[PDB]
């Protein structure tokens, strides 16, 4: 299946819990 890496949007969401923007 597929999961959503992506927190808001240009966020990367991990599997730790935490949102990071690609920039």
């Amino acid at each position: 299946e597929n999961f959503a890496g992506g927190c808001l949007t240009g966020f990367m969401r991990t599997p730790d819990g935490r949102c990071k923007p690609t920039f």
